[PDB]
């Protein structure tokens, strides 16, 4: 495909690893670090200022500040989760609404069928397939978030021209008990 063939040449693939530091206690982060998945109740962990307390996210281990990336996740059957970037300086400590105004540019999936953009308010998207593996890409420059069904190529969602300042981290949140995590694709 089109897709898999020019991905590349385009963007640089991150090698995007879970961070730990950064994952809400109620989230199990695996072992080869590019798999998260929730656990009953929440574990017993410090609270570090990294460390989303209240939203159940999860961040990667590296930053962007310029330039084109991309990296892919394998959503497969889950009936819920929400993916995308975020700022560093987002606010980690209690609630605030994910939302671009808040530093969040994620989509996702929630109630098994209901596709929608973390915007507010959320804003709901119309996909002719469900995709089971999504691929997220950033061009800092253009100020472009892209998201495309990793599989065949097509088009899921943009943030269009967002004047970036702070850096930018993958972002991930699961808010379900299913038994399919939710995974990176290795680089």
């Amino acid at each position: 495909s089109a897709y898999n063939e020019w991905k590349k040449a385009l963007f640089k693939p991150a090698d995007v690893i879970l961070d730990p530091k950064t994952a809400n206690p109620i989230l199990l982060v695996s072992e080869d670090q590019r798999s998260v998945q929730r656990a009953k109740e929440p574990q017993d962990l410090p609270d570090n200022p990294e460390r989303f307390n209240w939203h159940y996210c999860v961040l990667g281990c590296e930053s962007f500040i310029s330039g084109r990336h991309y990296w892919e996740v394998e959503v497969g059957d889950r009936k819920e989760w929400h993916i995308g970037v975020c700022s560093k300086n987002v606010q980690r400590k209690g609630w605030v609404k994910m939302t671009p105004e808040n530093g969040f540019w994620t989509m996702g999936l929630t109630d098994g069928n209901k596709y929608r953009t973390l915007t507010e308010p959320r804003t709901n998207l119309k996909l002719p397939k469900p995709p089971k593996k999504v691929g997220v890409f950033l061009d800092y420059e253009t100020g472009d978030i892209s998201f495309y069904n990793a599989v065949d190529g097509s088009h899921i969602h943009t943030f269009l021209d967002v004047s970036f300042s702070e850096a930018l981290y993958p972002v991930f949140r699961i808010l379900t008990l299913e038994p399919t995590a939710l995974t990176i694709c290795p680089a």
